[PDB]
């Protein structure tokens, strides 16, 4: 049992994946703007609005992120040729989502040091179907929950660790859970 929504609404491209849909509820709003619930403590979703594709631009966003638990709010997309998952961790609850991935130094950005790590995906789910690909984190020191982010920063600072973005796929502003409970609204713009 999963769902995968994913389209333009409000001017903007929006993606939300679960495997519990009865526990969790996207709400797809105005312009940027989305909400999501969960409760239960069950499921694993990711869900919010950008772009497709990406691009190196400031992202900006504002609202409100209530988390009890496993969760984080991100910049999260994709590049192929080659083939990335990125991530950039604006906050996180009980668990680092970089958890496992080697750490790459750091960058200083948009009012925090970020800790920069590069893991590899092997035989793994991905917008291509099975492959093997890499990622790239940057984990925010002072996590938040409004602000903006300089995407073009992290991938240069990435470009100076390994292989760099390809073309660019789908970018968003997310809210993630696992297992969790909270509540968030968000405006990307």
């Amino acid at each position: 049992r999963t769902q995968s929504s994913t389209g333009t609404h409000g001017g903007y491209y929006y993606s939300f994946w679960t495997d519990n849909p009865n526990t969790v509820t996207y709400t797809n709003q105005n312009a940027g703007q989305f909400s999501v619930s969960w409760s239960g403590n069950q499921g694993n979703f990711v869900g919010g609005k950008g772009w497709n594709p990406g691009a190196a631009r400031t992202i900006k966003y504002s609202g409100t992120y209530n988390p009890n638990g496993n969760s984080y709010l991100a910049v999260y997309g994709w590049t192929r040729n080659p083939l990335i998952e990125y991530y950039i961790v604006e906050n996180f609850g009980t668990y680092n989502p970089s958890s496992g991935a080697t750490a790459a130094g750091e960058v200083t950005v948009d009012g925090s040091v970020y800790d920069i790590y590069t893991s590899t995906r092997t035989n793994a789910p991905s917008i291509e179907g099975t492959r093997t690909f890499q990622q790239y984190w940057s984990v925010r020191r002072n996590k938040r929950s409004s602000g903006s982010v300089n995407t073009g920063a992290h991938f240069n600072a990435w470009s100076n660790v390994g292989l760099a973005l390809g073309s660019h796929d789908y970018q968003i502003l997310a809210v993630e859970g696992y297992y969790s409970s909270g509540s968030a609204t968000m405006t990307v713009s």
